[PDB]
């Protein structure tokens, strides 16, 4: 309930809210309680990890997709930015945007864990320090909640809010060791798979895609290249998953195959051309033709859905 008092207090201020989310796991970056408490606050939506994006991705598409993805969740951002907190790409633009939309007031940086908030905030801390400012760590009116105060010119202050607010993203179902693998080191390379009806693709042991009906088709997989992919006929998919989970089908490692949540199936009918079958926290597979009939599996809570291709 400390996060609530915090969310309520920043709501009173009417100050600019910088909400940073992971573009590969937007659903796992949503903060249900944000627009409920921040209706009057102008919010800047920042999509981190843009450096892992395949060069074939068109920014305007992603831009419009995330605004639309946010719009759908009661969250109506004043603007949207794409940055790579790790590579410093797009950081200059996001700073100009922050100075513009805050006008003269403060700014609160909000976001769930594993989104890149600390890396993003570290770049600001480094710049502010180079300008002679003093950065302070203290308590946001709650207690357990640590906050970082970063002085902006003339009285105003940028505040880093508890990076916490963990939720139900793919990252939380994987232990530290295998999370490294799910996490890409560099830009994502396409992997083309020509599938026939009655075939299945396992992405590690984390998610599954069944090609139910539709004729020979090319699926282009866009996920962490360390993530091993396995293909088998639909009719043996369940038997394989029961015996190879933790072994051939990993992550998850055999260690915590007694933690791994059941994969929940969902039916999907691809009616439009050039679409992305999005697997939250993992990436997506692109179907360049319509008609596809599929069944997708992923842990409960992690969203799998289709959108107009970003490619
Ligand atoms: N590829 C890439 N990785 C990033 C980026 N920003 C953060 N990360 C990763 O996110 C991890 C840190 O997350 P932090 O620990 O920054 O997340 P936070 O605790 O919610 O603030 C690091 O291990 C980075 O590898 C980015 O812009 N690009």
């Amino acid at each position: 309930d400390d996060f609530l008092s915090m969310l309520h207090r920043i709501g009173e201020s009417k100050a600019l809210v910088v909400n940073i989310v992971d573009i590969f796991d937007f659903n796992g970056s949503f903060i249900p309680g944000l627009p409920r408490f921040a209706a009057d606050n102008p919010i800047l939506l920042v999509g981190n990890k843009a450096d892992l994006l395949p060069r074939s991705v068109k920014y305007p598409k992603l831009l419009r997709w995330m605004r639309r993805m946010a719009e759908e969740l009661g969250l109506c951002p004043v603007d949207v930015c794409l940055v790579s907190a790790a590579k410093g790409i797009g950081m200059a633009k996001v700073m100009e945007a922050i100075n513009r939309y805050r006008e003269g007031g403060d700014v609160y940086v909000v976001g769930c864990t594993n989104v890149g908030k600390s890396t993003f905030i570290n770049r600001i801390i480094e710049e502010a320090t180079g300008k002679g400012n003093v950065i302070t760590t203290s308590y946001f009116p709650g207690t357990t909640l640590d906050m970082i105060e970063i002085p902006l010119e003339s009285g105003a202050t940028l505040y880093d809010t508890p990076g916490i607010i963990n939720h139900h993203q793919m990252a939380h179902f994987v232990d530290a060791r295998d999370l490294k693998i799910i996490t890409p080191k560099r830009e994502i390379h396409p992997r083309v798979y020509q599938l026939n009806e009655g075939q299945t693709l396992f992405f590690g042991g984390l998610a599954r895609l069944d090609y139910i009906k539709g004729g020979r088709r090319s699926f282009v997989c866009y996920m962490a290249n360390e993530l091993t992919v396995h293909r088998t006929k639909l009719e043996k998919a369940d038997s394989l998953y029961a015996n190879q989970l933790g072994e051939l089908l990993s992550p998850p490692s055999k260690r915590y195959a007694a933690e791994f949540p059941p994969l929940v199936p969902r039916s999907l009918s691809v009616k439009e051309r050039k679409t992305d079958i999005v697997f939250s926290g993992l990436g997506w597979v692109t179907c360049n033709d319509p008609g596809a009939q599929l069944v997708v599996h992923a842990p409960k809570g992690v969203d799998v859905f289709i959108r107009q291709s970003l490619i």
